[PDB]
């Protein structure tokens, strides 16, 4: 009960901000992990025997692919834990529980393909699961692994509580299906503008989680400029190893997963921040004012992008 888990001083403090980076030392970051549930959820919230056997099985069912990865897993859950601290009293006990396990869990079990191209490869899982391919393989493995013997963090919620916590992760990792965000957001705009939002809608909530999970999901473009820039090369490998593989079956893949075409790499993030990360940020900044950080921390990697591009590096 009174075993706290404790950073390092600078990790203690730079933690609280959107723009921490986990750091190169993946022994700590199921640490890391833990001391945001801690204090975002309390000591109690989770059986610590249990949580540490959920996490290190959460992290087996991770590849080693070069960015959907354990670190993408934790990097995720520690933006919604700067979301979640930023905004205290707007969010329930379930929902600071099921949020932090759904961002941990919401790429499990992911080979750094699209779901595109499970389609055109004819993926058994694309028969599975018509659309949010590997979302909802991410839910029935985080499902699995609530199922293991000695892994049921949420055993100690009455019936209602499960039902309704395992309710939150799946809508929270369908929403992580970026082809669904675009419709979510312009709805969310809608709704703010007309100002119908309404937090005590269940409907209205769901849809502010979907774009909190979006929003969690792209943080790499909210950090420091040379995490931000050394990150979207682990994004591309991913995007050029799928190039290779359309290529594979006789399809000429988009020009952005085409590593002949690297050159349009700076051009094609450009379009990426005005089509999607900036508009996402903007929106969730308009519903929860206190994260403005991530959106002015998303303008300032436009503009990195934009310099690259002018030639000044
Ligand atoms: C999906 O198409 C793209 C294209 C350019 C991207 N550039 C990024 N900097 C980026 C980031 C931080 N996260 C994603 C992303 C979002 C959801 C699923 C998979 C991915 Cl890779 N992307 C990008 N996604
Ligand atoms: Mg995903
Ligand atoms: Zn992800």
């Amino acid at each position: 009960g009174l075993m706290q888990f404790t950073l390092p001083v600078r990790l203690c403090k730079e933690i609280e901000l959107f723009h921490f980076d986990i750091g190169p030392f993946e022994n700590m970051w199921p640490g890391i992990f833990v001391y945001m549930v801690h204090r975002s959820c309390g000591t109690s919230c989770f059986e610590l025997e249990k949580l540490c056997r959920f996490i290190m099985s959460v992290k087996k069912n991770y590849r080693r692919v070069p960015y959907h990865n354990w670190k993408h897993a934790v990097t995720v859950a520690h933006c919604m834990y700067a979301i979640l601290q930023n905004n205290h009293t707007l969010f329930t006990d379930l929902e600071r529980k099921g949020l932090l396990i759904a961002c941990l869990c919401h790429d499990l079990d992911h080979r750094g393909f699209s779901n595109s191209y499970l389609q055109k490869f004819d993926h058994p899982l694309a028969a599975l699961y018509s659309t949010s391919t590997m979302e909802q393989h991410h839910f029935s493995q985080t499902v699995s692994i609530l199922q293991l013997e000695g892994h049921n963090i949420f055993s100690t919620l009455s019936s209602s509580e499960y039902e309704q916590v395992l309710e939150i992760i799946r809508k929270a990792i369908i929403a992580t299906d970026l082809a669904l965000y675009f419709g979510n957001r312009k709805q969310l705009e809608e709704m703010y503008q007309t100002g119908s939002l309404n937090l005590n809608n269940q409907s209205h909530r769901d849809r502010v989680i979907g774009l909190m999970m979006t929003a969690c999901d792209l943080c790499s473009v909210t950090k420091l400029w040379p995490v931000t820039k050394l990150t979207a090369n682990d994004i591309y490998a991913e995007f050029w190893a799928e190039g290779d593989e359309m290529k594979k079956l006789g399809i000429q893949p988009i020009p952005m997963m085409d590593r002949d075409k690297k050159d349009e790499v700076p051009q094609g993030q450009l379009g990426f921040y005005n089509a999607v990360a900036i508009p996402c940020y903007t929106t969730l900044t308009q519903i929860l004012p206190p994260t403005e950080p991530l959106l002015k921390a998303c303008r300032d990697n436009l503009s990195q992008w934009e310099k690259v591009i002018r030639g000044e590096e």
